[PDB]
């Protein structure tokens, strides 16, 4: 599908409320799972709000270490994705061209990047 | 991520009328791209309506003979979703099982296809 319609995504108020008391429960039990603590980052960088965003990029730092190659192509994609939201452009730009840096072809990241350089350019940054 | 997340996903309401007004454009400008139709059933199969699921459903079956091989892949996929959303099981795992004759080695495929049967058999069908 389109880059641009899931950089620019936002989620929904049910599945914002869904994960964060998905994630809530498992903080509560002590044993917070990278799976539910990404599905959640996963929401709150697709919030309008600023402080979900900057939570979601928290929580998706906090994953980087301990995620497999697999889970850290997705953490990084929405790294960019959070800090795009930000107009943190530079750490956005950052974060998408360690995932070309790794896959070189993939068209998906290099639109990506086209998407996040326009934002920047037009705030004159 | 999580093909639970996704098969379960509600689409935001800014999103929805985002993407209902640009295919509304579009169809009164006579012009009514691929790209555009799907953006909006891609909405709508993830709505909590069932009106807006089954219209979902519709401009997803008029773009199957019109897409590529990859553009398919997509509109089956999102095909499946929908017609879980609207206890259509059966038209469901027909879809994504027909995605596993191509793709037989696609687990994403398989977990859906898990995740379809469990609710059917939850239903008593
Ligand atoms: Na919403």
């Amino acid at each position: 599908g389109s880059m641009e319609a899931v950089l620019n995504e936002l989620v929904s108020v049910e599945d914002l409320l869904k994960f964060e008391k998905k994630f809530q429960s498992e903080k509560a039990a002590g044993s917070v799972s990278k799976s539910t603590q990404f599905e959640y980052a996963w929401c709150l960088v697709r919030s309008k709000y600023n402080d979900d965003i900057r939570k979601g990029i928290v929580l998706l730092e906090e994953l980087l270490p301990k995620g497999s190659k697999e889970e850290q192509r997705d953490y990084v994609f929405y790294l960019a994705v959070g800090n795009y939201r930000l107009k943190e452009y530079e750490k956005a730009l950052k974060y998408v061209r360690g995932l070309l840096q790794t896959e070189p072809q993939n068209n998906q990241a290099k639109e990506l990047e086209r998407l996040i350089d326009k934002a920047m350019k037009k705030d004159g940054l």
